[PDB]
């Protein structure tokens, strides 16, 4: 039920013990109004500021002038935080805007087509992002209504996604969670311990060319659809064949325990786990930070599967990028299909009650 | 930790209420009789598995690595949560194998209700499956596991995922609020409320159809808010539309949320005052429904609501009177019903040998 700090360094939501819940949400922006924009980004840290510590927007839910709305819709009242996280993120569109075009950073890159892609472009893209993680879902929709509201006029909702259960972990002295296919997801990431390999490879520095990016990250979305009924049909051997670990333990094949280390030469050349490790990859390193969700049925008879793939970076080039292409000849293909998709530039940290998301681009 | 899954009634309606629903409807493939008494049998073992948090037939792994498993492996690590497994049969099924003089007359058609805009694919089905727990992952996990056994023999209709309270950070004894912010549940039947349970709930054997003494009828309403056009609202407006005010939800003219209310204060078409038994000569129900957020629609809005579950010993004498006076609520400037079904949901699982449906199959 407690709270995450919001100011820092860094962005919270990130490095963050990941949170039962997730809402995200892309925004496109409407207003050509610079100052405009600017207000919006002060009035959301302002509120950010309340909810993260579990209080309510502005003058409150109830007990102003009986003729106004409310400041707070009200359904969080009586919650804790609930380790709520709020993180902004901008999307190479916005850059189009405002005079920006010059501070676009070269890390955020657009990705290229992949083989088997089948994006919808309405559940795609998007001028800005809220990520809000939390371990209580009321709590989260009401920080995305809330935000949504203040900005109305200035910004509209373009997609959502709301993800039911974690698939992924920060924390690896805790269990390491399951995603719908059935095994665990998140053994080898980065833990928000590892200062070290959090300044490698998720956080972007000064030297790297993008001075208001310092202490920020860039952020891929992938929105992942899961063939359930394909996979449900596979053997067991084949199922650990896919990923080179075993379901049970999750430890990498031939190995007893979870955390022991992969021996790659005796996975299959086309397993998950080979294709995606950094030492098959020049060293490439993630921060995955996913969730599963299900939209209801498919209207063919069958559950709705998927996963709402997250994963931080110092630079897109050089993190998603390199290890998506080595997935070309992945077994997992066979089993899921990459439907959605979004690029993000999150800033660094507000550092202080003064400081405002955003203020070292604006 | 966990919920008997055997006793006189099925658990998961007057059993206390968890955190999480997965609620799915199915429909029948086969004519087959017998192979859907056997799909009961098969599920009804399968549901002793669950509801006690192990994994179902032989288990998620350490079988012949050429078969695949037979439990789909997601929740392995995870407790029991309060997992309950509730069966329903809806009117359509009873169209098939013969039963069509056994449909219970309590089990009616519902009428059309002003400002319905039911979508059928949504609506109805041969069968229902409430999953209830904390942990939404044993839920989904019930469903499609449930699913996976009966592919074949059933198919899955549609199928809802809702959420009321966090129990880790919300005492028991505190009023969900529903996402207009407003308390919801203060008057209702209590799971503890025996007789009134007899008299409401329950189907008794003198009223006319035998297979069903001890089940229930249960009414589904999924149920759109218009989010964004009653957070517009003024305060007064909002508390006026219910007879109760926001922040403690006591009744108007009260002081706490629990005083009995007096509905000559009310306005004549407030939500509370049409919808008392008073109102209703006397009709009183079990709601046990659960709040939903599934995205956002189009239009960039939120689409969010209540899916509203009922039960009650008779369909004519519960809901039907009570959502017909609901006819000039204040409330449906705010609210679309725009899915339905009902269902006869039996008797419990006496013991170990008994099963699912046994009352109606013989
Ligand atoms: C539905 C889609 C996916 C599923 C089910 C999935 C499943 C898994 C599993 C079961 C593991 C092993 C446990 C672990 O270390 O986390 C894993 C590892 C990994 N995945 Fe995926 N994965 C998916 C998509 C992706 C994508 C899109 C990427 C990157 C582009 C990726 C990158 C990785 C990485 C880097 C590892 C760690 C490898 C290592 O260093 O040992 N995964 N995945
Ligand atoms: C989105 C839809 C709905 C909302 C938001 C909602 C909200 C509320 C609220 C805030 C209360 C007062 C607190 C309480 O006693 O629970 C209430 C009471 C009640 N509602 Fe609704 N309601 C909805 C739909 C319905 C429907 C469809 C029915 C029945 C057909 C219904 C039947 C009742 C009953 C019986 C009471 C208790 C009245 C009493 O005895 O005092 N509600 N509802």
């Amino acid at each position: 039920g407690s709270a995450v700090p919001f100011h820092g360094a860094h962005q919270a939501g990130i490095a963050t013990p990941v949170q039962d819940r997730l809402h995200f949400a892309a925004f496109d922006v409407t207003t050509e109004d610079r100052a405009a924009f600017v207000a919006l980004l002060k009035e959301w840290t302002a509120a950010a500021r309340r909810l993260t510590a579990g209080h309510a927007v502005g003058e409150g839910a109830y007990g102003g002038l009986p003729e106004a709305p409310p400041d707070d819709t009200g359904e969080a009242l009586g919650l804790k935080p609930s380790r709520l996280t709020l993180t902004i993120g901008f999307g190479p569109s916005l850059f189009t805007r405002f005079g920006l075009a010059d501070l676009r950073p070269e890390a955020l890159a657009d990705l290229p087509k992949f083989p088997g892609d089948n994006l919808d472009r309405a559940r795609s893209g998007g001028d800005l992002c809220v990520q809000a993680c939390a371990d209580d879902p009321q709590v989260a929709v009401h920080a995305i209504r809330n935000l949504a509201r203040i900005g109305f006029g200035k910004v509209v909702v373009r997609w959502s996604q709301l993800g039911f259960g974690k698939t992924s972990s920060t924390t690896p002295d805790k269990q390491t969670p399951r995603n719908l296919l059935g095994f665990k997801d998140g053994t080898r990431n980065i833990a928000g311990t590892e200062k070290d390999r959090l300044d490698r490879f998720v956080w972007a520095a000064e030297k790297d060319g993008t001075p208001w990016m310092t202490g920020g990250s860039y952020l891929v979305a992938r929105r992942i659809r899961m063939h359930i009924e394909t996979w449900d049909r596979a053997s067991l051997q084949e199922q650990e064949d896919v990923f080179g670990r075993d379901k049970g333990e999750g430890a990498p094949v031939g190995k007893a325990k979870e955390r022991d280390e992969p021996f790659l030469k005796a996975m299959k050349p086309d397993a998950h786990v080979r294709l995606a490790h950094p030492d098959s990859n020049g060293g490439a390193t993630l921060l995955r930070r996913g969730y599963s969700f299900t939209d209801g049925t498919d209207g063919l008879g069958r559950l709705d599967a998927g996963l709402f793939f997250l994963a931080y970076q110092r630079d897109i080039r050089t993190g998603f990028v390199p290890v998506q292409r080595n997935l070309a000849t992945d077994a997992l293909n066979e089993y899921i299909q990459h439907v959605g998709s979004a690029v993000f530039a999150v800033p660094p940290g507000v550092r202080d009650a003064d400081d405002w998301w955003g203020s070292t681009l604006f």
